[PDB]
């Protein structure tokens, strides 16, 4: 047997409709018992288990899975999720952790790119799978893609040891800091521009085990709370002001994903250039992600946003950006330029170097 | 024989190293002259032609391709184009509007986007094609995009009558106003994520015609240099607080494309929305857009984004919701209703109203 | 309320393990009936329905559904399936055609493109949706695309008059004339290259009505029983002997579907030309279709297979050839010259003629 | 500087318009000489080459290009091309070999993945690339892909140690023996459904060096003109009878690729494997792919074709499968299990074992 803990946080995978709109619904065990897929009342009577813990089904063979049902409350709608939502799961991991062979979290769809980008710097160490999972369609409707992601994330997190953040979503396993959401309708509703999927599931399961990357069985789990909150992204747009960079970038602010314009540029325009060199002269560490959904920040132009205090950020998603921007100033005693290097490494599988 | 006017702004397609970067390059006639894909001497000299004026070699069939090269000083990489530099080529394409059956605009891929959807704005009425393009790696470098996709935009200006802005690039042409750039390094820099393609370009060339608009032969071209230039975008990040919206949408912003989460969502923390009923007091008028790259603004959830002064941008890139903005923003003597129903129109075919 | 029949003929989606390898499995309405997704008891009892019948809980609005299953015996892996099969399943549905306002037939996969362009020949006049599905893997396994697939399937069929053969699968629906498989493992196992698909589920269900055909609410139901046994499928590579296709070519067979390179080229060594010229002398029809899985057969090349008895199979999966093929050699009392006439005419959908 | 040769057989590259219809065309040095993105004049007089030597312009960086243009006679339609054309290609290659330090062969897109896949095979030890390239459209068309895909196999051969046959085409190379055409309009003409490709082309160059294969240094070109001719391929359709099948496999037959359905399945029908079984019993030699564009032949259902004499192809495209065989039949000396072994290995990067 293999046990889990699914951490139900809201998401329209769980919503009902009130007043005319989807509201986060209350209620989850108790649907799940009554699914066959999803809890095995048999097994679970032969085995006299509590009534918090449900079974899967078993597969033809490999461990059975076994999980618990913590419902948050209040339930979120993920557009309402902030930096200390994630924190708050990170601490309920690290509470739980040494229980359970591994985490499934459901999520709403609108934030989860940042949700299990920050998750993914502040579980340093993490030797266990965490399985982000959604829908488009509430598992309470009859047609949806609820179902088939919870089973998934379930399965996946429950046979197979990927010590990963992970976002599971149509038949696909992504490494969650790498992941952005493309679509607002459709089932696949998410990609992972620069990176392949860590798993396939088809007729077979079909895992890059040459990406996944390695237990560290010697190092013990480092939950960090210690993310740094006045971080900010700032999208370019053709003209923007210098007097509108210069109020975006006042103190408190202590660093800025900047997205900029195709291989990692923007207006040459001095006071533009001058309120970011002010900036920086401030303290101010800034990194340079591409507005564009696939590739990576590049030196060559004329224009290409690099200088005092300008970290590129190659070809990082911009959650991942600002996860790791949040989590490499929120480390303590570190000089400015310790905090730039460590911006620069791959620390989470996130970001690849050329 | 149709002709052409290549308006050459800058961009990669065009630029030259320069102490390690590179930068906009001057004398874009002077090397086409010396290409024979892009010029036939023979043909010049037996019809004696201007010199400013070159000559495509025979396609297969249709009439015979020339063009006249401008090229606009200073040269500019598109990460510094403003509004200001589109209206000016509006103005050009105005002003030799009934000397040339289409016109071909080099421009950098930086914001090919925006500018695609602010001169389809600006050109109100357009009857004949305006195509711009553009190449992740510059003419002068042997391995290049540039050569095939400005061809292919002489070709479909020179034999198509495509009343509209569209970019041509890889083989394909794009409506301008529903692209987006998606890639920073390969060739297939673009897509339009909500339409198809206007043409492909392979063995044959299809065209969607039942997509492109029809020329209103009626109406005059009117060239829009009444465009708000007050207007922003502001991208919502998890937990982006209230303090630094109000900042962000202080006087004299006059609209703002708010781009939410997934179908058009962002947090329902009091603080902020006061900053957007705030600002909808003093008239800022708001288009929520998504962050998502496919799919559309849609009401269902608590924490969607509507409200005063805020109207859905529905499927709308964000370029072509800025650029609508600024065009209704900047027309004489409208209320804020009255502006707020345009931004509501699909007015260029860059928006698709929502099915029954 | 909206009644389908749900014909259960075999494939993955059912099988079950023995001796180390899947193969049929009976029992379906059994495990259907203890799954809520797919039966909502509360109803049953609360209306009182037949034990046969089963009802799906409700979806967002519309028509409830209801659902009776007949499965066949003996149930097949559909690499066994072949034109007989396919007109047994075409009687089941004009046997019962009156009682029911769709139809669903599960299916392997191996020969599900084949079974769905021949059953869209033989319902001539179809005024109903007749959706194939099936599945990956088996829908007693628990990580499986079989649930899914089966219920958008009956929802479609339930919901949408879409008087069509389709393929329902990985949340889409296919013309199924127009779908082949594409790949042997993942659940997005079909496309139908040269046609968007006839409908799209997500939030919301998308229907292409500009493609979906028109119901001949005036014309009755014919179904074909006589479709051509004796049609073949030969695929050109370089180098073929024209001994070997002479061998291939030789009576019975009375039609074929050559797939050939690129645009619809072959060969043009005067041998094999005239082992084709001599093979439409004996009277046999041949249909030109291309190895690529995308785009037409156009003319253009010293090497294309044009000539006396080949009619060109333009943009047509070779499914679809072969099933118009047999069904149009099936025809009774029509010259050599008509049936070729009808094999050039887009009968079912399945063909996009130039313009 | 770097040498190539450029070895033009044929295709609609070159070809030109003949009573309504393209046939195949010659005088393709005289056309390059006059295009500048060829050809480089100054260059050419500054160094006083041969007339017969044309001369890329610089790139980026790297050694300066030339090659030199061997025009076959006749020219062919790749329709009309066999293994007896591949092998005098092949022959070409041998008698240059140590002239050059690279070749690219322009050849019709109809039957150029049976012609890299052959040449694969045919060219033991390669150390040197081979790029196979062509067009949907001739180049003396004014708007096609014949320029770009002539320049970037030239490019790609001049630069880059990829010591394997492939196949370039609208900005990918592929490997040789893992492609296949899947659009016979579109200038994206050619995939490669079971492997990455290995390059892309864009404002950069980016190898797969991780797929590419190793320099043999030690070891000698050997060039297999024992290429068994009596090899074929049989596509299973519904209700293939036994006796079509016999009439298929009757001798001088020595190979056959069955492309069978799905996972890699036929009839069961007893008459039908009696025949199969026969043709075992006469010693043919039979290797089962699938029909499908993608995945792989496995065993799992009762209808899996396997037994005597029946080696699987896993996940080979049926033109590796056919050279393949060719290949290991045409090899003197060997017992039929000896065969059988080499036809499941992986001999050239076509397979992919489980
Ligand atoms: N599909 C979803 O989950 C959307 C929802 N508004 C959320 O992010 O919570
Ligand atoms: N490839 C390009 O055109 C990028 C360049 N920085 C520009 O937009 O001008
Ligand atoms: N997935 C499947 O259904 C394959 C099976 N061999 C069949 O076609 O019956
Ligand atoms: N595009 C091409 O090259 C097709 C031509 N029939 C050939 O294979 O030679």
């Amino acid at each position: 047997e293999r046990h889990l803990l699914l951490i139900y946080t809201g998401g329209a995978l769980g919503m009902q409709s009130k007043g005319g709109v989807l509201v986060p619904g209350p209620g989850l065990v108790t649907l799940l018992r009554t699914l066959p897929m999803f809890h095995d009342k048999e097994f679970a009577q032969a085995q006299g288990l509590p009534d918090h813990a449900l079974a899967l089904p078993p597969a033809s063979h490999g461990p059975r899975v076994l999980y618990t049902v913590l419902e948050c409350q209040p339930l979120l709608d993920s557009s309402d999720m902030t930096i200390d939502d994630w924190i708050r799961i990170a601490k309920i991991i690290e509470r739980h952790y040494e229980q359970y062979q591994g985490f499934v979290v459901i999520h709403g769809t609108d934030t989860m790119a940042s949700g299990a980008s920050m998750l993914s710097f502040m579980l340093e160490n993490l030797h266990k799978p965490v399985i982000l999972t959604g829908a488009q369609v509430p598992i309470r409707v009859l047609w949806n893609d609820a179902r088939e992601n919870l089973l998934g994330a379930l399965l996946v997190a429950g046979q197979y040891i990927i010590p990963e953040v992970c976002l599971f979503m149509n038949s696909q396993l992504f490494r969650g800091n790498r992941v952005t959401k493309v679509d607002s309708q459709k089932f696949e509703a998410f990609c992972s521009p620069n990176l392949s999927p860590l798993a396939t599931v088809g007729a077979d399961v079909t895992i890059a085990w040459d990406l996944v990357r390695k237990v560290k069985w010697k190092d013990p789990l480092v939950v960090h709370s210690n993310m740094e909150h006045d971080v900010a992204l700032l999208r370019l747009y053709p003209g923007i002001p210098a007097s509108l960079v210069r109020a975006f970038l006042q103190p408190p602010l202590k660093g800025v994903v900047l997205e900029t314009f195709g291989s990692g540029n923007g207006p040459s325009k001095p006071d533009l250039l001058q309120e970011l060199r002010a900036a920086a002269q401030r303290g101010l560490i800034m990194v340079n992600c591409s507005q564009c959904l696939r590739g990576s920040v590049t030196p060559g132009y004329a224009t290409s946003l690099a200088g005092a205090n300008i970290v590129s950020g190659l070809d990082m998603t911009s959650e991942a950006a600002l996860a790791k921007l949040s989590y490499v100033l929120g480390l303590p005693e570190l000089s400015l330029e310790r905090r730039q290097e460590l911006l620069a490494k791959d620390l989470r599988g996130e970001m690849t170097l050329p």
